[PDB]
């Protein structure tokens, strides 16, 4: 059986290593695969890994040493296809390409790179790379715009989740899911519901007591295999920064209308299930009550729209991308 590794830089639960967790559970009766990561956490105690390599040297943006070491771990565990998630790991990934063969497939993940100087890098280090995997067109387009990263080099297929469950009356409950810390703001929602006393906000994610005499505000805290979407009427996500957060597509395949940050590729997951906002408290309180005075016209969208992002439509080209 094929030996395929994941390389990232923490392993603490949310982004990247919730994605890499779902891509191993996706092709693991295909292959073996193992785990390089700089710290233990999370990540690191799911048994879905033949083998997990823990190398603190990946804290480091660059260091000859561990390149070497991820040298030897690639030939010693006989490992021909390595994804990569995160700027440290894609630097190590990329580079030990000089040194092994195998598949280098770097994965997007919003480009936190945030600055023309990552840019670079980042082309130069694609000449390196066999895939740059998009996992969005925006992904895609800051790639070949801002980036410089020849086409060829690009394959972009859009991340999806497992469908979440569906569910109703209204309720006016808001749902926040997310790590407390910025660039998200969940203080900023809270905020502008905290003054609309009926509606209210749950948020799942340091931590919070501004709100504690705010009868409608409800902090649930930390939250890790989070499913319950179809308990709320209005997923929102506020934040300054975002590539396609799983959150948002968890939402989406479980119905539930949107109420998103102009930022990243949230914009991809809005049809007519929901509405776009700019982090004004204003501006976030007015789209609000645009939703919920017209919620089920935003709710039917949502029920159309809600196989989109479910993850059986996009396993043959994960798998071919990874396993090809």
């Amino acid at each position: 059986m094929k030996n395929v590794g994941f390389i990232v830089t923490k392993s603490e639960i949310g982004g990247a290593q919730t994605w890499v967790n779902e891509i191993s559970n996706l092709i693991k009766e295909e292959c073996n695969i193992f785990l390089i990561t700089s710290e233990e956490g999370w990540l690191t105690h799911k048994d879905v890994f033949a083998g997990v390599f823990v190398i603190p040297g990946i804290k480091k943006y660059f260091d000859f040493l561990t390149l070497f070491k991820l040298r030897k771990i690639l030939k010693e565990n006989n490992i021909s296809t390595l994804i990569a998630s995160s700027a440290n790991a894609g630097v190590y990934a990329r580079l030990v390409r000089l040194l092994v063969d195998f598949k280098c497939i770097y994965v997007s993940h919003g480009w936190s790179c945030l600055k023309s100087i990552f840019c670079i890098v980042e082309k130069y280090l694609s000449l390196l790379t066999d895939v740059i995997w998009c996992v969005s067109k925006n992904d895609e387009k800051k790639a070949i715009e801002n980036i410089g990263i020849k086409e060829p080099k690009i394959i972009t297929v859009s991340n999806s989740v497992p469908q979440m469950p569906r569910c109703k009356q209204l309720q006016y409950k808001v749902l926040f899911v997310g790590r407390l810390t910025h660039p998200k703001r969940p203080e900023l929602l809270a905020n502008v519901i905290s003054k609309k006393p009926q509606y209210s906000l749950h948020i799942v994610g340091s931590l919070k007591k501004q709100f504690s005499e705010c009868e409608n505000i409800h902090f649930l805290g930390e939250v890790n295999n989070f499913y319950n979407y179809h308990e709320y009427d209005l997923f929102s996500l506020i934040s300054d920064s975002e590539g396609l957060p799983m959150s948002g597509l968890e939402a989406h395949t479980a119905a539930i209308p949107l109420l998103l940050s102009d930022v990243g590729g949230c914009f991809e997951l809005i049809e007519g299930n929901g509405l776009l906002v700019e982090n004004t408290e204003d501006d976030i309180g007015y789209k609000l009550d645009k939703i919920f005075d017209d919620y089920e016209n935003y709710r039917e969208q949502a029920i159309r729209a809600s196989g989109k992002f479910v993850i059986e439509n996009y396993a043959s080209a994960y798998k071919s991308i990874i396993l090809g």
